């Protein structure tokens, strides 16, 4: 259902392995899986996320509804989605989702669970699941309003349109815009000056702006300055500093 | 006073219009009153599914800045002024269906702040925004200085009270103050337009992430994520997610 | 260390420079505590009704972040960081508005320093950065948590992580600097736009300042508690009438 590739050796490729169709409850706790062994993984040090293809990172906004059952049933699949977004963001290494085209729905939530994106310009992004009579589901609706705002969230879940990636630059969807073929390339370049950088500056960083963003400036200082003391009793500080 | 128009697709858009030209569509204190009857105090009936805000004469949306002078008596009355502002944007952004506030020319002082209630701003391209406030003594008493930080950012929102300019529209749309930019003579189709294209859509599952979108604004992720997770379990008890 | 000139119309706007030209304004120890001392520990003398802060050279801002003299004793850095945070703490809570005219190069400790400020006009040589990962190190002043307050987590992110260094024209596109203008005309646009400022009510700006430092903390409805309180006052003040 998945492919890993790691290569450096500190950099591997998690990509999406379902060109048939797109995110089910099965694909989902694979990314879970996935995700929890690099957690553990020290040989590892950014994390490339996009689809397998070349026309999708993920289209599961038109071409995947096990939505035929009861309103329990869609509390378990909202947290199966709750849960692989959730681990996908909090992983230990900094995560580029590289959209090579369609990022819909599920497949834009987790998308936007990822730390930075760089989409293909032939890329389309959105949260149209207004049109099947139910919000996002998976982390659109709090999400989404964190990354662009609130004016630019609610006018992509109201309307549930579609847009290029152009105009997903200019809202901050994304980070950069570079061309399909110049995905990955750049997608690499990006992750290779990331892998360069200190694993403990970096992953200590992340643990400070992942939850920093959840409380007022003066808590979040605090994890600044405790991330502050990690990275001293670490050698890296002391072996750079030169 | 006020002017409200039911008319769509089977009647499921509501354009409501400030009926104050003459004096540039200020907002007194009677404004915000009738306002908020008109949003019916955080409901309205089913059939609106859209609601369009917008001054009436295409001159201006409200441009209560330099037209209500009115702030000469008891600062102890000054509290149900900002009250009653606090209270008319508040009505305006808990509304039960989007709005969509069409700006037509000048929006200053509780006209800027009446504007950034709503959900989606389509500005025209003869439009002009700000908080003046800050010239007469006094900062945005209607949530100006909370709602337009929220939009924009601390850099634009703190540069725009401090200095308390006016921006033209192209330049609301670069900071994101307003969604789009259109020109005026063609603001209310495309007003209109996108209601359509909100109407469309199921309505429940709208006002359902507007509750979790509204509501998760003022909320770290974790409890955000708890209450999408439950209008989403909203909105498989009803037929619209199986048809 | 520093350099504190007072004039304007209606003699309100205080210039404050950072005096190290020959190592590029560096941030240590000795100019921290002095900065917090011309801030006044978050208040000012009555002159005053604008200050503006920038680097002396017109090259360098602060170019605090690549200083790196503190490789020792993890724990005599809790101090640093929390000499660090007492700057910000101070620039940022200070009555008046700050108006940072970066001139050239601002990083790290330089760069978080004018994320303190409420408005940045920077310039074509104005060119931004955390480097400190790069070091080894999280930043550790503010930077994790001001810097997403500003640009959003998402280029917050790709900023950090990187620790790379962003032209002007950039910094202007994601938030993080207010206003460009070109080198020759950096102080005139500060000095004019202080000016405007300073022409307003004295008491409306600075109570606006509170409403919006303490309200960007907390939710709405408190938010609105904070600027309601402030409004009141100022009806009380004569500034309101007149």
């Amino acid at each position: 259902h998945m492919s890993l590739v790691t290569t450096s050796d500190g950099i591997c490729t998690v990509k999406i392995n379902r060109p048939d169709k797109a995110m089910n409850t099965d694909v989902a706790k694979e990314l879970i899986k996935t995700f929890e062994e690099l957690n553990h993984n020290d040989d590892v040090k950014v994390i490339i996320l996009t689809g397998e293809g070349e026309k999708a990172f993920s289209a599961g906004a038109d071409i995947e509804y096990m939505s035929k059952i009861s309103a329990d049933e869609s509390v378990e699949y909202a947290k199966t989605g709750q849960l692989v977004t959730a681990t996908v963001e909090l992983v230990k290494q900094p995560t580029i989702a590289a959209v090579n085209g369609f990022a819909l729905g599920g497949g834009c939530e987790l998308a936007m669970s990822c730390d930075i994106r760089i989409a293909a310009d032939t890329a389309k992004l959105g949260q149209p699941e207004v049109t099947i009579g139910v919000p996002p589901g998976w982390g659109g609706t709090q999400r989404l309003m964190r990354i662009v705002g609130i004016a630019k969230a609610k006018e992509l879940v109201y309307t549930g349109k579609m847009i290029k990636a152009e105009e997903a630059k200019e809202i901050g969807l994304v980070n950069h815009v570079v061309p399909l073929a110049s995905l990955q390339e750049e997608a690499l370049k990006m992750a290779q000056q990331i892998a360069g950088n200190s694993t403990m500056g970096v992953q200590m960083s992340k643990v400070a702006i992942n939850k920093g963003r959840n409380a007022d400036l003066d808590t979040g200082l605090g994890l600044e300055i405790l991330a502050w003391r990690n990275c001293f009793t670490h050698p890296d500080r002391q072996e750079r500093m030169t």
